[PDB]
């Protein structure tokens, strides 16, 4: 597993194949990663090892991961992104 | 307004953006009858929003300024997450 303290390397791992994933994951990393506990950081890194179609399904709420830690992290990304992004009228 | 004409609500769930296909229509088909009248009215209001906003909101690229719309987006998310495949 990638070292939780090597932020620039984790940032690279956040760069994905798909537009919707890059809009979601990379800004979450840039604005939220420092707020995470070590356990949460380890989980985030594990989430990045998942395939893009699964990440997209999960971030889009087409079901969820069977792994509760991954589910928790997907939900955390969604929550933080919803609160940080544009408030649209 | 018209919360009873499910055929027309169904049609309004077919969006110009097909990115919205996995989310809105299946929510309607599986969850609409569970909604209160107030929730149904808010869902119909949400369907009048523009597709770029709906897609942003459903992917948590920010949220509606309107708290009713925010709640409804979040309910769609929750229900879709609970109903979809566990991978």
């Amino acid at each position: 597993h990638m070292d939780i303290n090597n932020k620039a390397r984790i940032h690279w791992a956040c760069r994905r194949g798909m537009r919707e994933l890059d809009i979601s994951i990379m800004p979450f990393f840039e604005h939220e990663y420092d707020s995470l506990s070590d356990d949460e950081k380890r989980i985030f890194i594990r989430l990045l090892e998942c395939d893009d179609p699964d990440l997209f399904n999960w971030l889009m709420n087409h079901g969820k991961p069977a792994d509760a830690e991954l589910e928790m992290m997907v939900r955390l990304i969604q929550t933080r992104n919803r609160e940080r992004g544009p408030v649209a009228i």
